[PDB]
């Protein structure tokens, strides 16, 4: 495998975040270059399952997916992305960093996400699991998708039948709206796993937030029809978000919290 790396090359810095599933750590690869690095441990998962994920990120280059340097295919396993300098989406909105990113930032993001998902979209490959826990953040707020490793963020039929398509990506993207307009707060309130599905499928669908443009809450509520092929495209979403304070909401002025 040309990906693959002699493991002399990585200082393992700083620890970030454990698990069941391993560790991922910030640090310095090639003595240069600076990388976030994700490892494996061996008592609780197998080698060829856990590395069919770097497989997957081997076909994947978009600058608004998480970009695979390198790989180390004997146990400790090591895939090793690129860093990102204000860790997840998800920490950053509930993070201080964000107690004051009003709906102009917030829409952007969508929009950088949108893209990096049109592209899975044109790619024919599909996420299974997008939430602002697995999107990253860096510099001027670049925002990327990745995967770590579940039912408020996914639609129905997938949580159910198991029908995960890019239509489920869409549903959940929908659902990412919600977290990017409340400063990360969690989707359904005071609502648990079971009494969510019965919700949903009987047809509750959630609010326009507090002061979030009721655009937007049409946006989410394409995002969450039931019939899956009249969901919007990725295509369609990040042309929309691009666009969006000139085309759908131009009137827009802030406030308190958007
Ligand atoms: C720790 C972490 C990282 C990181 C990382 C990382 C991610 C991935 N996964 C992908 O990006 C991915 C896999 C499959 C498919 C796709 C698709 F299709 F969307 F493109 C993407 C693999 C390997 C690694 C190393 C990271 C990076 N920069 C800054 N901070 C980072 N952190 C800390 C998280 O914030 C607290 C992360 C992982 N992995 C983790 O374990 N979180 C608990």
């Amino acid at each position: 495998d040309a990906w693959e790396i002699p493991r002399e090359s990585l200082r393992l810095e700083v620890k970030l975040g454990q698990g069941c599933f391993g560790e991922c750590w910030m640090g310095t690869w090639n003595g240069t270059t600076r990388v976030a690095i994700k490892t494996l441990k061996p008592g609780t998962m197998s080698p060829e399952a856990f590395l069919q994920e770097a497989q997957v990120m081997k076909k994947l280059r978009h600058e608004k997916l998480v970009q695979l340097y390198a790989v180390v295919s004997e146990e400790p396993i090591y895939i090793v992305t690129e860093y990102m300098s204000k860790g997840s989406l998800l920490d950053f909105l509930k993070g201080e960093m964000g107690k004051y990113l009003r709906l102009p930032q917030l829409v952007d993001m969508a929009a950088q996400i949108a893209s990096g998902m049109a592209y899975v979209e044109r790619m024919n490959y599909v996420h299974r699991d997008l939430r602002a826990a697995n999107i990253l953040v860096g510099e001027n707020l670049v925002c990327k998708v990745a995967d770590f490793g579940p039912i408020k963020w996914t639609a129905p039929e997938a949580a159910l039948y198991g029908r995960f398509t890019i239509k489920s990506d869409v549903w959940s993207f929908g659902i990412l709206l919600t977290e990017l307009t409340t400063k990360g707060r969690v989707p359904y309130p005071g609502m648990v796993n079971r009494e969510v599905l019965d919700q949903v499928e009987r047809g509750y669908r959630m609010p326009c937030p507090p002061e979030c443009p009721e655009s937007l809450h049409d946006l989410m509520c394409q995002c969450w029809r039931k019939d899956p092929e009249e969901r919007p495209t990725f295509e369609y979403l990040q042309a929309f978000l691009e666009d969006y304070f000139t085309s759908t909401e131009p009137q827009y002025q802030p406030g308190e919290n958007l």
